[PDB]
């Protein structure tokens, strides 16, 4: 415990002295940071100086995640093997409301048995992914230390009982609705005329409260998809406010030092040229392999950096061979193999890669 | 047992009302001049009270340690409701209201509302209304549910079905900044009603300025009842006689009901200064005096209004209602002994 703080301090000096990379500099090299919700240099300083907690959220709208969810979790995977405490947040409660961002119409009311089934399946998959990350990290030389920590939490833990009055007192009373109505997501649904419910309008405050609940236990940073910039931005402000105005003395903190203020960033948007599920029963291992081998030549190098733990030198070596003759798909096959191994294990990766070569 | 006998008693009244032999609670209040606007259909309101011994409530926000005379008319309606055998509820908005100040006001107002409840019963006794087992009056602080009510529950049963567009259109809201908490207040008021509606409070009465709030409440309660996931509470309210509905009382420094803020003598004086052209209406609204007795008073008043016979009767009655007979006797004598 104490040794951890000393180790991170040593790393900090080595980072400033150009002998080591910070977590931010590392992610930038992997191409995993799109936008920083706040000041990039501050984010860098925070991770350099502090072994801060970081989390990513996911709402269970399906029994399975797909490849489109992965980049924020690739960030947490890196965080985990870097010895940062990471948290996977399952939005069991917030999924009932539905995130209005990147939508004009409202989500369709799903039956309760379906939502419960989706939530349970996603919970298992996230547990499985957590163990896979450790295994996959091991393959690439990252040996688990006692100080490592990964957590899976359902926000139902608090949303099932959290009184409306508590949220209004500690957060709602300090939030002006004017700016909320100015946000793009709301503005576009009022202008277009798609309408919007009170529940949807409240969603940002729920996400903010989620962060606050984790922030109290050291989770200073949030990472999300590209379209989550707005929610994370709102969250940064909201968390400062709660910490500054909370009536509980055990939790109250002005956060005067910038190094302690909440901050976040987004991961890049994946574009194409249905869904690619991480569940073997929905998308076979063979088909997940196929999806990645079809990665365009002008995208495969970046994907190798974002979707695998392959060292940069090894990626350079792969690309050197790839650039000589990309028809052999050396880069695409390495990408497909690594990601299939991460999600479904080595045996699956070996089987589908052999069968794919024998067939095509 | 008594429940079944109660429905029978109300059934008899209903038949007699249709035959023009008895007044409904609505017709009665109109005779008193206590109804300003009906949030909904007047005839429906008449029908609801004719057919059903419905619950009715009025809300009060503890922004002061005491209520004053400007708050009374909705409570006069509840006073009548009580002695008519309708179950009435006083809702104290403890949750929705420095912190040490707010808690003290809430406690003082709660104490005053209990006292008013007992005073209403006593005052009813004087005018021939004898308490029956079926009578019911309740004082409730909405803190009772707001202390635990999950945000998620409100969003599911209400928040999901309310569009913010219209809310931003409300008169009070459009002409404005505003906090999220303040923006949420209308839904909390609606939820308050829903909590009481589940236990029979189909009707709400409020001040003249409460038309908007009651209007929003009717729609919200319909919505919640129609879409709530607990089937034990779910109900489409297809029959109009079961739909939530309300009405307002007419529009009249402050004349407090707290003796330490406004002396009984000064409360007496205030009503004695009631204008000649208003005193008759006030007698009907602020007292239980039968109309025939009010007629006898006004005709005598009309002989020589300088004697203020009507104003003195009004002042005495209201002081007795709020502070009791001994107080009424004392201040009336002191006023005569002085003037
Ligand atoms: N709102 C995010 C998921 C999320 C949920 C809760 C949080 O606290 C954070 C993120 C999404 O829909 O992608």
């Amino acid at each position: 415990i104490e040794e951890g703080k000393k180790e991170w301090a040593q790393f900090a000096q080595e980072i400033k002295e150009g002998k080591r990379k910070s977590f931010v500099e590392h992610l930038e090299e992997r191409g995993l940071i799109h936008d920083v919700v706040g000041d990039r240099d501050l984010l860098h300083r925070v991770f350099t100086e502090k072994r801060v907690g970081i989390y990513a959220g996911v709402d269970p709208t399906a029994p399975s995640m797909h490849v489109g969810h992965m980049l924020p979790f690739m960030v947490l995977a890196w965080g985990y093997v870097w010895g940062l405490p990471v948290t996977f947040l399952l939005g069991g409660a917030t999924s009932r409301v539905g995130d209005p961002t990147g939508r004009l119409k409202g989500r369709e009311q799903v039956h309760s048995s379906v939502r419960k089934a989706n939530m349970a399946s996603m919970h298992m998959q996230l547990k499985k992914l957590g163990a896979s990350i450790e295994r996959y990290g091991e393959k690439h030389g990252y040996k688990r230390q006692m100080i490592w920590r990964r957590t899976l939490t359902n926000n139902n833990v608090w949303w099932n009982k959290t009184p409306l009055l508590e949220v209004l007192r500690d957060l709602g009373a300090y939030i002006r609705i004017g700016p909320m109505l100015g946000r793009d997501t709301v503005k576009n649904r009022m202008e277009r005329g798609d309408g919007m419910s009170f529940a949807e309008f409240t969603y940002p405050l729920m996400q903010a409260w989620d962060w606050w609940m984790l922030f109290k236990n050291g989770c200073q940073v949030q990472v999300g998809g590209s379209d989550q910039y707005g929610n994370i931005l709102f969250g940064v402000g909201a968390v400062k406010t709660i910490s500054k105005n909370t009536v509980l003395q055990e939790d109250n903190n002005p956060l005067s030092d910038d190094l302690d203020k909440p901050i976040g960033f987004t991961t890049p948007l994946l574009t194409t040229s249905n869904a690619i599920w991480l569940d073997k029963d929905m998308t076979s291992t063979f088909e997940l392999y196929q999806f990645f081998v079809r990665t365009p030549d002008d995208a495969v190098e970046r994907y190798l950096k974002m979707f695998t733990f392959l060292p940069i030198p090894e990626i350079s070596k792969i690309m050197e061979e790839q650039n000589q003759d990309p028809s052999r798909r050396v880069a695409q096959h390495a990408l497909a193999y690594e990601f299939v191994e991460l999600i479904h294990g080595k045996d699956e990766a070996d089987a589908v890669s052999m069968q794919h070569r024998q067939l095509f």
